[PDB]
Order: structure tokens, then sequence, then C-alpha cells
């Protein structure tokens, strides 16, 4: 479907002693890409949404992650994001990370399908909401 | 099976603007717990292993993550680790995160089954190895 | 003066390819220790303070950092915190990090004096306030 | 002197509950900018240097940090790096972070002078070296 693409440079800080990306970092980039998607789709900043209709953002309730091959500093990553499926209060967000070999070949590094929702904070308690119609439409 | 348990305090740094743990952090704690397991099982530090038999550590090739309920700073987390299954070159490592309500009730926060391996770095290239026998035994 | 002490274990995630703590992590622990200080001194959680008298927390306006010797995973750090000086709207918070040699010797790893304040968020704008009297007193 | 410039986007992950950049993140970007400088100056990757002449990288022995004004997600940062002074085994690396107001005005966010060195790892022990001549020259 509607797919967004953002790039990400691997920094020395991002790798472990074994000298390859430390995994959590992928999550950090994913959460980035995630938001990036929606922004680039026309949804206002959370900051704003929380004031207009109480949406804080989109919490992750589930995720299936897969690490195909290693990466390291200097490598530049490409992250393909798209909405896999719209459920009721949930939605599938797929992201595919890859890197380029100097041969112009593109190698899948990692992939992940994260299941998120749009939520509100009724005080201290986080609560999911029915994916908003308008949202759908912008993302379309 | 053989299960290890370690605790983790949520720091203000660990939460987002929405005021709850930022997810990647869970991964960070998981990777911690992961290693903690093996250490507490008697395997020497990677540092050492890489010199004695070239093992750098245990890279993650797969993971299924689930966020049951929110957490925030000050909360103290309990992380239950264990080896779910030994395959050939792979192994299932399960971790269950929970927190305690002042009612002495324990609430599942998040869970994850990560699939890892023991590996070597043949130069620049990461390569998995057959789970080491002795390792098995210590973990038993 | 009134000094608080908290410990911190170095995780594999925390070190770089060079195999020693990655510096930013120190900051993370410092910010921890920082808050820890106040909590352990009796000040309620920010969460609370922001509702009772609008204090969000204590932003850092300045810091002088010094890295004496290296650290790495497995090492356990000890962080000594105390209020060096109370100014008007500012205050000096000193922290001294050290580790123990198996000889029972304690080696200074790193130190830092961070200058913070107590603040409010008048909408989008962050604003410092006169250190609160009561606070002083608890910290005393 | 020779000054390098790199940009950095603030991600939701990067901010705290108070809704502004969490400080350690600045350090992360600084360390980035730091390396970026040298790379863009023509020095090969550490990876390489450690094999050719044993240089692992450039550890930080000191830093003076200053936070002028707040930043938050979405903001795009500009980081100006340059070598302030070459000492013997040390060197001053200055970085100036700023952001742009929609008025086309540029506002200093934060600054820092970090004192680094070029080092080697004689086994487990980190040791500084005399800034390398050639390096100087490239950076010039
Ligand atoms: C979000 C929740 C409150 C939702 O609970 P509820 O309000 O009671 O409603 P529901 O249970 O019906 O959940 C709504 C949907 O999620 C689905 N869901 C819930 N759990 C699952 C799992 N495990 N798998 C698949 N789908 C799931 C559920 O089935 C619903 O789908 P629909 O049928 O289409 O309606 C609760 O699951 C929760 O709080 N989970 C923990 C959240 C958490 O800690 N996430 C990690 C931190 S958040 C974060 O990092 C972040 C970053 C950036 C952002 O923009 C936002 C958040
Ligand atoms: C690790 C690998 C080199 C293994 O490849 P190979 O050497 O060629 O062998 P194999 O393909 O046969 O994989 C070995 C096993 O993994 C299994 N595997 C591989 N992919 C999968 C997936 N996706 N699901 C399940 N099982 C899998 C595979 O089927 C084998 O199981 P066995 O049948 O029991 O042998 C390669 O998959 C790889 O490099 N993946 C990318 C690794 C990566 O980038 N991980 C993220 C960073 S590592 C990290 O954060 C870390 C932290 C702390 C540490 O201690 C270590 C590492
Ligand atoms: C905090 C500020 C709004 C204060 O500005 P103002 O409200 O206009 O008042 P002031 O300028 O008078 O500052 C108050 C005091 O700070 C002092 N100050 C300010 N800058 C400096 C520097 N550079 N050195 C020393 N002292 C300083 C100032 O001189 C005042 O001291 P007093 O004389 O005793 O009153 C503004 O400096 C600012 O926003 N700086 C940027 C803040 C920032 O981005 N910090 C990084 C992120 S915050 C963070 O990580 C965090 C973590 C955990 C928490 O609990 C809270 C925050
Ligand atoms: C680096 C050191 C081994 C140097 O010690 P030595 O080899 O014995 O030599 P020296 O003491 O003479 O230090 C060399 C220079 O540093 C100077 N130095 C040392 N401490 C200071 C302080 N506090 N202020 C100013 N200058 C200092 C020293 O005076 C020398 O300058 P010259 O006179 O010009 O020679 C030791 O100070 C050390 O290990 N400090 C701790 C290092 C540390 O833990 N840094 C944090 C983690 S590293 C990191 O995050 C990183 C990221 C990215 C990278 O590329 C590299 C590293």
């Amino acid at each position: 479907a509607r797919s967004i693409t953002m790039q990400q440079r691997i920094e020395f800080g991002d790798c472990n002693p074994a000298g390859i990306v430390w995994y959590p970092n992928y999550h950090r980039w994913l959460d980035a890409a995630s938001r990036n998607y929606f922004i680039k789709c026309g949804l206002p900043p959370w900051r704003q949404t929380v004031v207009e209709r109480g949406i804080v953002g989109t919490p992750i309730v589930s995720c299936n992650a897969s690490f195909v091959c290693t990466a390291s500093y200097d490598d530049v990553l490409t992250i393909e994001t798209c909405i896999k499926e719209w459920r009721r209060k949930s939605f599938v967000q797929r992201h595919s990370v890859s890197r380029t070999t100097p041969g112009g070949d593109v190698q899948l590094v990692m992939r992940a399908d994260e299941i998120r929702v749009f939520a509100m904070n009724d005080g201290e308690r986080l609560r999911a909401i029915e994916v908003p119609a308008d949202y759908i439409e912008l993302c379309s």
C-alpha cells in the first residue's frame, strides 16, 4: 500500500563490542520510521493531537522482528514503511530495512511487523481507540 | 526449565512524552537479562570466550514481543528468563516481565521469545555455531 | 553535605566496539542518580509535583564532566551524589563514580558537576524557579 | 578553523516526559558529529585504523557542556564541529548546536567543548597517543 521511505546512518555509538548494530537501536529507528510515516502522511504532531482530540500517539501492543544480516557504523540504512492492515482499534505497520552493497545490490538487513494502536491517556490509564476515519483516509 | 530472575528499575529517562516506558528500553533490558542468564549459569564473559574459543556472544535472529500493560518510572520490573528450547544452532530464550501492584498482586507487563544463537566473527563475517555441549549442560 | 549512594551495573549494551562504556551512558546514569537523590530525600515524584505545584522536574543548564579511567560490562559502579551548592534558581549537583578492584581498592572512574534547576512548563516554554524552600530542607 | 556541519532530527524517542530532548541524547549526537568530523576530513574508519596502526578511536577525557534553550521532536538540529586546539596527546573539539525558528532565525540550543585523544588498546588497557601528524594535516 502507501509506503514511506526514510534513511538511517549507523553510528559507532549504535554498535556493540562485537562490532555490529546493537538490536535495540533497530527498534529506535522503527519507532522513528513509524511516526515518520504518519507525519509524512499528513497527520499532525502528537503534541497537537493530544490537545485537539486527546490522541497521545500510537502505542505498540505487538511485534515480530527478524534480523537477516548484520550492519555496522557507516552503513546507511533504508527503511520502507507501510500499513499492512487496518483492523478495528489496531493496525499493522510493516517496515523493511535494507542496505546497499557497493555493487548497487540491495540486501535485506531486517524486517518487522508491529501492531499498534491510536491511544488516549484517561488520566494515568492508557486506552486504545478505534482507528480514526480521517486518519485512514490520509494514509490512503 | 532453569529460570533466572533479575529486577529492573524504570528511570525517568526510559519514558517518553506520553509518560510510559519507551519500548526499545524493554529490548535493552531483555538483552541484559539474556546475558545475565548465561552468566549466572556459569558461562564466562564474552570477553573471555572470544579468546578461548572465539565466541563473541549470542546474536538475536528472531523475536516475538508482546506488551500487556504499561509501566513508568519508579516501577520496579521483574524479569524471568529461561531457555524454552534448544535447537541445533539456535535456542529459544523466553523472558517474562512483570510488576507489582501495592496490593502484592503481580501484573504481567510484557513478554518475549527471542531466538538467538552462539556466534563467531570470521573476520568481518558473523557466523553461527552449533550450540556448545558444555553450554547446554551448565544451563541445565 | 547530604550524600546519596546508588550502584550501577555495566551491560554489554552500554559498551562500544572499543569495548568500554560508551559515554552517553554515564549521563544516563547521572540523570538517574540525580533524581534518585531527591527521591531518597523525600521529594515526591515529578508526576505528582507537576500536579501539585507545577514542577516538572530539574533540567540541566550546565555540566563539567571528567573521565578518569575506563569501565566495561560487568563492572559495578558506585555513584555518590550530593548537593554542592544552592544558588538562587540553581544548584550544584555532584556525582562521583567509582569501581572496585578485586583488591578491595576503589578507583575513581568519572566525576561530574551538573548545574540544574527546578522548573515549570508555562505551556511550551520551560522556565526556571527559585529553589523551593521546603525542598532545601528535605535535602538537608 | 576547519569546520564540519551535520544535521540531526529530533525524534519522539529522544524526549522525556517533560517533552523535551533528554540530555544524554545530545552527547550521542556529539559523539556522532565528532566522528563525522574526522571522517569528512579524510581519516579512515576506526575499523581500519585499528588494523593499520592500532588506533581504536578517540576517547573523551573531558567535557564542558551548556544547554541554552530547549528542543523537541521534529526540530531539526544543526551541529557545527571544529578543532579548537591541538595539544600534545589531546585536542579540543567544539561543537555548536542550533535550530531554526520559522522566522529564519537561528537559535543556539547547546554547546560543548570536548577534550579527546587518539588511543590504542594495549590489551585491556586504553592508552593515549600523541596526536598523529598526518591526522593534523588532513584536519587542516
Ligand atoms: C494499548 C492498550 C491499553 C490497549 O488495551 P485496551 O484499551 O483495553 O483495548 P484493546 O485490548 O481492545 O486493544 C485494542 C487493539 O489492540 C489489539 N491487541 C492487543 N494486544 C495485542 C497483541 N498482543 N497482539 C495483537 N493485537 C493485540 C486488540 O486485539 C485490539 O485490536 P482490535 O480488535 O482491532 O480493536 C493495552 O494493550 C496496553 O497498554 N499495552 C501496553 C502498552 C505498552 O506498554 N507499549 C509499550 C510502550 S508505548 C511506546 O513506546 C510508544 C512509542 C511511540 C508512540 O507514538 C506511542 C507509544
Ligand atoms: C547470525 C547469522 C549469521 C546466522 O547465519 P548462519 O551462520 O549462516 O547460519 P544459520 O542460517 O543456519 O542460522 C543458525 C540458526 O538460526 C536460525 N534462524 C535464522 N534466522 C531465523 C529466523 N528468522 N527465525 C528463526 N530461526 C532463525 C537458523 O534456522 C538456525 O537454527 P538451527 O537450525 O538450529 O541451526 C545470520 O542470521 C545473521 O547475522 N543475522 C543478523 C544478526 C543481527 O544483525 N543481529 C542483531 C544484532 S546482534 C546483538 O544485538 C547482540 C547482542 C548481545 C549479544 O550477546 C550478541 C548479539
Ligand atoms: C532552564 C531555563 C529555561 C532557565 O532559563 P530562565 O527561566 O529564563 O532563568 P535563568 O536564566 O535565570 O536560569 C536560572 C538559573 O540557571 C542558571 N544558569 C543558566 N545557564 C547557566 C549556565 N550555562 N551555567 C551556569 N548556570 C546557568 C542561571 O544563571 C540561574 O541561576 P540563579 O542565578 O541561581 O537564579 C533555560 O536555561 C533552558 O531552558 N536551558 C535549556 C534546558 C535544556 O534543554 N536542558 C536539557 C534537557 S532537560 C533534561 O534532560 C532533564 C532530565 C531530568 C529532569 O528531571 C529534568 C530535565
Ligand atoms: C584516555 C586515557 C587512558 C589517557 O591516559 P594516558 O594514556 O595515561 O595519558 P595521559 O594522561 O597523558 O592523557 C593524554 C592527554 O589527555 C589529557 N587529559 C587527561 N585527563 C584530562 C582532563 N580531565 N582534562 C583535560 N585534559 C585531560 C592529558 O593531560 C594529555 O594531554 P597532553 O598533555 O596533550 O598529552 C585515560 O584518561 C582514560 O582512559 N580516561 C577514561 C576514558 C573513558 O572512559 N572515556 C569514556 C568512554 S570512551 C568513548 O565513549 C568513545 C567514543 C567514541 C570514540 O571514537 C572513542 C571513545
